[PDB]
């Protein structure tokens, strides 16, 4: 109740974790441009068309590796790093991402999407869709709306 509330309080504390995994997962790599490499064994590696980068249940986000990750870089560095397709979500975590602040601490969020080599442009609103800020309950309305069976989220964060 009452604007997201979260987008001032949780985001701050957000910020420090992907901040953190950026910076470990470049420090192991050193640049290789955009961890160039991965993307052509990866790539082939699921089905030749990766399916990891959309959940069938419920439960999976690109970006984390705290549970059953996938490896992946993106096209450029400076648009878009690395990608790791962890799956793990709850209807919880989809208003809490939409009443958080991914855009001055992200990449681009993306709900419903899949191919995070190359994400689709960003608007404002979610499903089916990308969004290069989410904030306020506008986006939470958007983002959790019709997303059960089909409640997957690839996103890029800084």
């Amino acid at each position: 109740m009452e604007q997201s509330a979260s987008d001032s309080n949780k985001s701050q504390n957000a910020i420090s974790e992907v901040m953190s995994a950026t910076s470990a997962i470049n420090g192991l790599y050193i640049g290789q441009t955009s961890y160039s490499g991965l993307d052509s064994t990866i790539l082939l590696n699921t089905s030749a068309i990766p399916d990891n980068y959309k959940d069938t249940t419920n439960k999976k986000i690109t970006n984390p590796f705290g549970g059953e990750l996938n490896v992946g870089p993106a096209n450029n560095n400076t648009a878009f790093g690395y990608y790791l397709t962890l799956t793990r979500l709850d209807k919880a975590a989809c208003v809490s991402l939409a009443t958080l602040n991914l855009g001055t601490s992200a990449k681009g969020y993306g709900v419903n999407i899949s191919g995070e080599n190359n994400i689709t442009s960003f608007g404002n609103s979610a499903d089916q869709a990308a969004k290069s800020t989410a904030i306020t309950p506008a986006e939470a309305a958007t983002a959790c709306k019709n997303t059960d069976s089909t409640n997957k989220v690839t996103y890029f964060m800084k």
